[PDB]
């Protein structure tokens, strides 16, 4: 039903998920000058050493690249965050043009594109329970801009081929998503939402200042895939960001001066 399309784009959302004009909605503008250094943040601790990936899946809004999240393997602690949270998938959001693709915003500047790694804590035993609550899940935002390859995500980048239709899935193991990072874990913070329906208000946000440079050839790449499915009409997977939203009542949290 829902897509990024002009008939059934972010501006219809609400129609299907009034909580899309909610009170903490996800992306929104990190303007840099009013975001607060909170001294009392903590690192993040982002321990992807054991990691298992398993699959990357064209769902018909992004692909995933999904864990094994039956176990403490790949976890996020630390930051804003009480307690433990397991990654289950990785995605991005892209644009047409270099000039736009990311959801959240730096000072009203648009990346070419964002990584999202999502996360569920472990307290609510599973990542069902996990959107039902407040403090559901962590996302690890991560921008990227075009210049310089990202060698850790060429294997992503040479698998879409393989699954360039919706509902099409191919094998993925042992994908270490630390080939991802950034050199610095400098980050905003702030509580959101997913920015995809169901638009639910469940996450903490840790969107990440340095973005990772990727090739011009690897988001080009990321272009060729499909919305549609196999045997209907070529639509590209481009534009798949949702634009920002209003703050409200939030204040967005800098881990650094
Ligand atoms: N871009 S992003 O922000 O990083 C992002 C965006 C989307 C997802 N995303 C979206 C999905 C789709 N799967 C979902 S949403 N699962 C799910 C799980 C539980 C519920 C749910 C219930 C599921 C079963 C049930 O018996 C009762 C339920 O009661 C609820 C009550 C709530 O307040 C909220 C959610 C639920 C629902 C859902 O219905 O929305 C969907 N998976 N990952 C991840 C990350
Ligand atoms: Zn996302």
């Amino acid at each position: 039903h829902w897509g990024y399309g002009k008939h059934n784009g972010p501006e219809h959302w609400h129609k299907d998920f009034p909580i899309a004009k909610g009170e903490r909605q996800s992306p929104v503008d990190i303007d840099t000058h009013t975001a607060k250094y909170d001294p009392s943040l903590k690192p993040l601790s982002v321990s992807y050493d054991q990691a298992t990936s398993l699959r990357i899946l064209n769902n018909g809004h992004a692909f995933n690249v999904e864990f094994d999240d039956s176990q403490d393997k790949a976890v996020l602690k630390g930051g804003p965050l009480d307690g433990t949270y397991r990654l289950i998938q990785f995605h991005f959001h892209w644009g047409s043009l270099d000039g736009q693709g990311s959801e959240h915003t730096v000072d009203k500047k648009k990346y070419a594109a964002e990584l999202h790694l999502v996360h569920w804590n472990t307290k609510y035993g599973d990542f069902g329970k996990a959107v039902q609550q407040p403090d559901g899940l962590a996302v690890l935002g991560i921008f990227l801009k075009v210049g310089s390859a990202k060698p850790g995500l060429q294997k992503v980048v040479d698998v879409l081929d393989s699954i360039k239709t919706k509902g099409k899935s191919a094998d993925f193991t042992n994908f270490d998503p630390r080939g991802l990072l950034p050199e610095s874990l400098d980050y905003w913070t702030y509580p959101g939402s997913l920015t995809t329906p169901p638009l639910l208000e469940c996450v903490t946000w840790i969107v990440l200042k340095e973005p990772i440079s990727v090739s011009s050839e690897q988001v080009l790449k990321f272009r060729k895939l499909n919305f549609n499915g196999e045997g209907e009409p070529e639509e590209l997977m481009v534009d798949n960001w949702r634009p920002a939203q209003p703050l409200k009542n939030r204040q967005i949290k800098a881990s650094f001066k």
